[PDB]
């Protein structure tokens, strides 16, 4: 029977067998007061505190959000749906932790992706067993609000500031700042990690200034908050507020009382209006997402990151060799999970469209004219291939590349991977290559079980990611040093180093992308 | 390895036996198939050269190292053969310059890159391709041991060729 | 020591560790200790680092080695805290006649109960602390002995004696290295005897005496240390490393052993300085001078002899790798120590 006291009171947990061991899991720690009624849209607020055992023994309610239903009933898409009942009283962490019991352990706290729209923390891909078992590291993972309930702004007004779900994930790291000793971690050994719209997150607690004292270093999974989609300005957020207003009957002139009307709205009103405040998105939206909003952000992020205002700290940053695919399956012409896609170039054009809304007729042809310069053949994929190189480098690739330079350029050291092994469970079909999202079941060491169906080379891959991670959370260096690996250099701003994750030869190679970045990063945001 | 290393020490032997078959993992019934071409290769061909190289470009002079990785379309050897010895002679001889004779499009574009290299390694001392936007190919140098991969999908600039493997040719084994 | 040592006169904040052999190691585990940081300020490695073979006993072996101790106690168990608290009613000599046999075969280097990676004392395996630069940052002084192997030899490697000159054949050396490498695939101990029965030439019939102390010391000792030293001076601190290269005038031991394991541990605690007791007058003036560097690099982290126009002491560096000698007679600056020897240790034989 095992049961913690925290500053708030006594929490139960329960034991886990993994791998001849036990893991202790602690389920569904709440974290903040429930935000309903008065307290939606505000910051999360301190919990009141208990006399009696709290049960954490299972995961507790997601945020409310709406749901992929583009293929019902296919594990590719329906793998990252919410398992567990969608509440606004979702504001819950979870905690593992080795048995036995350890003294100083280093911790790892994950923040989940889903453009700031979508995701929980208790998704199967998430679960920090494994790497409390193996590493004898203790995870943790949080719910933070998401779409309008977490990132609605009106700058300056209390009852709707902006950055809620940003608030709370810096609410969930205060709470292991203040509690993890107590279940045997070390509050001054702290990396976040996190993916797509979770990676954009820990490199916004690298900007902000509450955030620098409750983590300790920072890993970067296919994100960044300098990507294309990572940050709602100011004009859009406020367009979208109204437009918000508008659709539930909620348009006013005092704008305290906006958010009083919204406030009575009930969370399926405002879940359904979302994604019409924009009047043309892409599967790339993010229609509501972290804003300026003086409090959590103090200026807008591509200033801080140029002129060196941020937490000096290593970083590991990294990306996955088909970054793109998954998004094409969302409304390109001609793409399809059920065949192989080969398009035309019509198709192309038509698809940039998709992609990019408006983007002026010159914009789009530069585009064209940047990927469909064919070396030659002329090979049918040449199209299909290039929409995803398109997408993949606009939105992920060229943004995390850009952060990690200006970043070191501070003087600290960063690594970076480029990920290019595909797994062999992938449901998705063979053109969609490495996609975007499918190194977490790598990161969290899902292939060291072996009753799971992946291959043996699986298994040693992910064995190394893991100890890499590990490595890189305790000691800031991702080397795996017992096992004749390839050693790790840092990413440098001059020679561009970086390091490939793959089941055959592991390469360090030099300046990734770097034809298509410059497009991207000097020549794109002119237009 | 008793055929290619006819005498050879029992130790020597399984020396070499040990260095290949450090297996990661799987087991992949491929496995020693592969490792006797490498044992083959690296011993034969690609540790000299690359020690030549390096042996040559400490005197000061530039030297540029390639390694060929394009398996003809034509090749009439099984594909488990890979790029073999010998078949990169016939793209730097142009003859995938002549479309009657079934070579892909690639291929042309390879051999054509390939020529203009030689030539202008004949010429000039310096084998690069500068009209079309190509891969510049730097100096192997002893410290950062640069080549560049000769292929049909992405050229790319790389670093200390089967060090692991040369190490073990280079310098353990001539004492055997 | 921190608490009390104020009290009688010492500086709590300037403390030196220094031991010999497991104490070597052990100090060296001090370095990577986090509950050891705060209480020392430099530290002293003689013959012994925790990267050397026998110095920590794996997760795997330690539970091997309490079931079997169980086992022979008559306290196999099914409960953990129980096995315990059986074996805290057997009485000592119970436990220690056991020891002996939870292996199933030791050798002279075997060590049979050592640190573990306890997660404690100790968070996670040391050579990854040591590789990463999880460590005290401060100064240390290594070193070790020209003969460490040859005192190993005569418990138990075939054709070895106290009591004569220990020439050895071949199969003899082979056999030894059996005695020294229980398991040890074949190849692993021909690639041993393939590195140093290499002879310039002659044949000399001390060849293979004097390669199976080499074997015995290089890889237990010398090597270890060398690489600790390297790896350690890699993060920014200054160390200093010695070759001791002098055999005391009265080791009882036989000529052929040389300059023992141990026997450089008399002359830094300045046994020699006492004039009744038969060292020689070149051996007083060498340990004055060994005892001075010691003291001088525990008070200030330098370990020179300022003052009889003595040999500077370089510090050991990753490229240059400079060692100083110790002997009565000329006292020198050497780079890189068993260079072929440590390569053959460090890189080739982990692998195997
Ligand atoms: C800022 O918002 C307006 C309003 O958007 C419309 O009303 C919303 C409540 C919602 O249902 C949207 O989909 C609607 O589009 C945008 O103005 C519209 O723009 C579109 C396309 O340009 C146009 O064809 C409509 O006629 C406009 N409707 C109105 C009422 O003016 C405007 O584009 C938004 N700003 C952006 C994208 O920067
Ligand atoms: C792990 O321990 C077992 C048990 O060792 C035996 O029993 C002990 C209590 C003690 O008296 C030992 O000397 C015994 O050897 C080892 O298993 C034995 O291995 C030897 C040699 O390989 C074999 O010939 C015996 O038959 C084995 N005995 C049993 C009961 O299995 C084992 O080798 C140890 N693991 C190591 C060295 O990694
Ligand atoms: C757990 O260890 C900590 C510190 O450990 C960390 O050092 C950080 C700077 C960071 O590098 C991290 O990755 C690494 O593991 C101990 O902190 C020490 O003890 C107290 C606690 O506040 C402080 O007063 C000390 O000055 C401080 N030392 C250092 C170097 O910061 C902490 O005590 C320990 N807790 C245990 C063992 O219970
Ligand atoms: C690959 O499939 C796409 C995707 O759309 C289709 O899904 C298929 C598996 C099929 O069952 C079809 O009914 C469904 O629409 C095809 O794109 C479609 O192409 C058809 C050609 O008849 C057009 O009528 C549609 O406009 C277009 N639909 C959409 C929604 O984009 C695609 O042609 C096919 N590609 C192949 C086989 O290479
Ligand atoms: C004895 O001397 C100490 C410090 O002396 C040491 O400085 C260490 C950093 C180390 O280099 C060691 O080899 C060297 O001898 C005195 O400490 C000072 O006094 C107090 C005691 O705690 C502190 O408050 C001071 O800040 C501190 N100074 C320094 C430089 O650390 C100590 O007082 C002294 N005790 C005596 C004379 O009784
Ligand atoms: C040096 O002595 C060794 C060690 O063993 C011996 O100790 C001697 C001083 C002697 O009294 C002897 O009785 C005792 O065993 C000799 O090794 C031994 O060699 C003998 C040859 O008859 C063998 O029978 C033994 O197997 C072997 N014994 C052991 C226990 O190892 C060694 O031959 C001798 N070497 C010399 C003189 O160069
Ligand atoms: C929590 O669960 C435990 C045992 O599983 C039970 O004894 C206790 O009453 C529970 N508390 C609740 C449901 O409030
Ligand atoms: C707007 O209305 C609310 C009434 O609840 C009030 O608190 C606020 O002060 C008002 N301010 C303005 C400027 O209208
Ligand atoms: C290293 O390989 C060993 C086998 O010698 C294996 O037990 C272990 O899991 C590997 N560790 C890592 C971090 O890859
Ligand atoms: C370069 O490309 C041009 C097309 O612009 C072509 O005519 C020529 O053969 C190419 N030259 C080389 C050396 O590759
Ligand atoms: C084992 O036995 C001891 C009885 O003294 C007890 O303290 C401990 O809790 C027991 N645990 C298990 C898991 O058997
Ligand atoms: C140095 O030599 C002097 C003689 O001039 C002697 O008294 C002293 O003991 C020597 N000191 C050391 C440290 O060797
Ligand atoms: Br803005
Ligand atoms: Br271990
Ligand atoms: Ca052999
Ligand atoms: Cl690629
Ligand atoms: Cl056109
Ligand atoms: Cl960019
Ligand atoms: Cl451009
Ligand atoms: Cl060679
Ligand atoms: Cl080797
Ligand atoms: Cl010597
Ligand atoms: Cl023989
Ligand atoms: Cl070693
Ligand atoms: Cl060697
Ligand atoms: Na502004
Ligand atoms: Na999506
Ligand atoms: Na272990
Ligand atoms: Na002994």
């Amino acid at each position: 029977d095992i049961i913690i006291a925290t500053k708030n009171g006594k929490v139960r947990g329960m034991q886990l067998t993994v791998f001849g061991g036990t893991v202790t899991a602690f389920l569904g720690i709440p974290y903040a007061q429930p935000p309903l009624g008065r307290l939606r849209f505000k910051k999360p607020q301190s919990l009141t505190k208990w006399s009696d055992i709290w049960n954490a023994t299972k995961y507790a309610n997601s945020c409310c959000q709406n749901i992929d239903q583009s293929f019902p009933g296919f594990h590719g898409s329906e793998m990252w749906n919410p398992n567990t009942d969608l509440s606004e009283d979702c504001l819950y962490l979870n905690v593992w932790i080795p048995a036995p019991k350890p003294k100083n352990a280093t911790v790892l706290i994950w923040i989940y992706g889903g453009h700031f729209q979508t995701g929980t923390s208790s998704l199967h891909v998430y679960d920090g067993k494994f790497l409390a078992r193996v590493e004898r590291v203790i995870v943790v993972s949080m719910n933070y609000r998401v779409g309008a309930l977490g990132f609605l702004a009106l700058p300056g007004n209390p009852e709707a500031p902006g950055n809620m779900g940003l608030f709370d994930q810096q609410l969930a790291l205060q709470w292991v700042q203040k509690n993890i000793a107590a279940f045997g971690g070390n509050p001054k050994s702290v990396t976040l990690f996190g993916e797509s719209a979770g990676a954009a997150s820990v490199s916004l607690h690298l900007l902000s200034p509450g955030s620098h004292s409750l983590f300790t270093r920072a890993i970067l999974q296919s994100g960044s908050f300098n990507a294309p989609w990572a940050v709602t300005s100011l004009y859009e957020a406020r367009n979208r507020t109204l437009n918000l207003a508008k659709l539930t009957g909620c348009s006013r002139e005092n704008e305290t009382e906006i958010i009083k009307c919204l406030r009575n709205k009930d969370p399926q009103e405002i879940l359904l209006n979302e994604a019409f405040v924009v009047p043309y998105g892409t599967p790339l939206s993010v229609n509501f997402g972290p804003t300026v909003d003086g409090d959590f952000l103090t200026d807008m992020p591509d200033i801080l990151l140029e002129l060196g205002q941020f937490k000096k700290t290593q970083i590991l940053v990294g990306v996955n060799k088909d970054e793109g695919t998954a998004f094409l399956v969302y409304g390109a012409p001609g793409f399809s999970k059920d065949n192989n896609s080969i398009i035309t170039r019509k198709e192309f054009q038509e698809g940039l469209k998709i992609f990019f809304p408006g983007v002026s007729e010159f914009g789009k042809e530069s585009i064209l004219f940047h990927y469909t310069d064919w070396v030659d053949d002329q090979r049918p994929e040449n199209y299909r291939e290039a929409l995803g190189d398109v997408v993949g480098d606009y939105n992920f690739i060229c943004p995390a590349l850009e952060f990690t330079k200006k970043f070191s350029e501070w003087g600290n050291n960063a690594f970076f991977y480029y990920f290019e092994h595909r797994s062999s469970k992938l449901p998705w079909p063979e053109w969609m290559g490495v996609m975007h999202g499918y190194e977490i079941e790598f990161v969290f060491g899902l292939p060291l079980e072996r009753r799971d169906q992946y291959t043996k080379a699986e298994e040693i891959l992910s064995r190394s990611i893991v100890k890499r991670w590990a490595n890189f959370a305790k000691y800031g260096n991702p080397q795996e040093t017992q096992n004749q690996s390839t050693s790790w250099p840092v990413f440098k701003s001059t020679e561009q180093k970086y390091l490939t994750l793959n089941t055959e030869s592991t390469r360090i190679m030099t300046k990734l992308r770097a034809q298509q970045c410059r497009f991207w990063t000097s020549f794109f945001p002119k237009v």
